[PDB]
């Protein structure tokens, strides 16, 4: 209500005019309200202790009696500490005051003394109190329940009254510092490539264009690091990582983000074999520093194992078994679109699709929704790869596997195509491919062919959303993994 809103604007001017500082500067502070806890965990009623503390929090409970006020604390992890004001402790006018300037939100300080109600309740007998902060919109009623949109505009409003929220918050800043501990002791460096770019690459996505001042020309923001990062590889760099954000301006839903955080790392001397092992530890270990466990629970109840090996199986030949019918690299395309249209899979035609795009479309419907447990798809066709190195010995196929975990895309991990002259002809399908009306088609890079031309070891990379990362260890939505996301 807009009158709650002046009261409290009138407290705050009432008390900054009469010396009060509704906004200090400081209050002293000596102990927080864990450590109160920790450092009391069982005691009798009607206890003093004796530890003299100031201790401050957020009053998310208030409860007036004649001569004694109580009010429930809480700080920003949401510990609890209750609060005791009575007249033999701090005085008439302190607690003519508190009832008549404190409200339910504000942050206050209160000094005296760690005690135990008569009930039990922990909490701090007052002496002394000091506003902290003036609140002047009131938090939402208790258990008035935030819509999903309300907690996305308001999320500080999101994580003091739901736990939920706090919980996911710290859950995902957890997995950001797994990641990094369990790649660093691999002998991985985290680098840092231009966000801005002059040619957006690496993937398949719309970019976001913007205009440069100091330079006069339209930038790109990236929508993935990998032709940086192949370059460092080119510099040096053995086991590189960047884990960082990219912008790829396409439609929004449960699994994108426009906005949203990766994982790229580059092992030289390393094939896709080798990548496939690292994933899945690196997975497994951000799972027990998170969450501390490989069993996660899900919202729905149910447990989702994701703790040894996992299943790998080649693409080729799980489409051809489930379709009871021999699908290799030969296989005509007008075979794939009758297979296609006989399934009633709707595919444009006015793509430009061929092959590659029919099998991967084909897989999909026949393998890969029927999948849930982590389960890796490799040998990949070439049209669809066109930064995946060709296959060692399968003609027609390249070195690329996915990794699909309850019927969602996480990682991806590729043998780097290393030469240039055939990366020169990848890049000459994809926009010949773009000029046949396929808007993912890449872009020819020549500062990125060049790059290669100077020579990059065999080497093999990886690519992983974190936000679907959160959505496969906790799973919620993409948009509660992300703390303020823009919508
Ligand atoms: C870095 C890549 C490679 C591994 C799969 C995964 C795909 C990626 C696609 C993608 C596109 C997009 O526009 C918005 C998004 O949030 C995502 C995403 O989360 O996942 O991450
Ligand atoms: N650039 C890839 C991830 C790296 C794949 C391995 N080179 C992507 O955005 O999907």
């Amino acid at each position: 209500l807009p009158e709650q809103f002046r009261i409290r604007q009138a407290k705050r001017a009432d008390l900054l005019a009469q010396g009060r500082q509704p906004y200090p500067v400081d209050v002293p502070r000596t102990h927080t309200l864990l450590e109160i806890r920790q450092a009391y965990p069982d005691l009798p009623v009607d206890a003093r202790t004796g530890e003299i503390v100031g201790v401050t929090g957020r009053v998310v409970f208030a409860r007036n009696s004649g001569k004694l006020c109580f009010a429930t604390l809480q700080e920003g992890d949401g510990t609890q500490l209750q609060a005791m004001i009575s007249l033999a402790e701090v005085g008439q006018e302190a607690l003519d005051n508190w009832k008549t300037y404190v409200d339910i939100g504000d942050i206050v300080f209160v000094h005296g003394e760690v005690i135990t109600s008569k009930r039990g309740e922990l909490s701090v007998l007052a002496d002394s109190w000091q506003m902290a902060a003036k609140a002047l919109r009131p938090l939402p009623v208790a258990h008035k329940e935030m819509s999903e949109e309300s907690r996305v505009r308001q999320r500080y409003v999101d994580l003091i009254v739901r736990d939920q929220a706090r919980k996911v918050a710290r859950q995902r800043i957890a997995v950001m510092r797994a990641i990094r501990s369990a790649l660093e002791r691999r002998g991985f460096l985290e680098v840092e490539t231009p966000m801005l770019q002059t040619l957006a690459g690496g993937a398949a996505a719309r970019p976001f264009v913007t205009h440069s001042n100091a330079l006069d020309t339209e930038l790109y923001l990236r929508i993935a690091p990998e032709l940086f990062l192949k370059r460092c590889l080119v510099g040096g760099f053995e086991r590189v990582f960047e884990l960082n954000r990219v912008f790829r301006n396409e439609g929004a839903d449960s699994t994108h983000s426009p906005e949203f955080v990766m994982l790229e790392t580059y092992q030289a001397y390393g094939t896709y074999d080798d990548s496939a092992v690292v994933t899945r530890e690196l997975i497994q270990e951000v799972a027990d520093e998170a969450i501390g466990t490989r069993q996660v629970p899900l919202p729905d109840g149910t447990v989702y194992d994701l703790d040894g090996e996992w299943e790998s199986i080649q693409m080729y030949p799980s489409l051809s078994e489930a379709l009871g019918e021999e699908i290799t690299p030969d296989t005509p395309a007008e075979t794939l679109w009758a297979i296609a249209d006989r399934l009633g899979l709707d595919i444009p035609r006015d793509r430009g699709y061929g092959h590659g795009k029919l099998v991967e479309e084909l897989w999909e419907h026949t393998v890969g929704a029927k999948l849930w447990a982590p389960t890796f798809v490799k040998d990949f066709p070439v049209e669809t790869t066109p930064l995946t190195r060709s296959h060692r010995s399968i003609p027609g196929v390249t070195e690329k596997w996915d990794l699909y975990v309850r019927r969602i895309e996480l990682a991806t991990g590729y043998s780097e195509l290393t030469d240039p002259i055939i990366q020169r002809e990848r890049f000459e399908a994809q926009a010949r491919a773009a000029a046949a009306g396929d808007d993912e088609a890449m872009a020819l890079d020549e500062d990125f062919l060049a790059a290669l031309e100077y020579g990059m070891p065999p080497s093999t990379g990886t690519g992983m959303g974190i936000d679907r990362l959160m959505m496969t260890l906790t799973g919620l939505s993409i948009r509660e993994t992300v703390l303020f996301p823009i919508v």
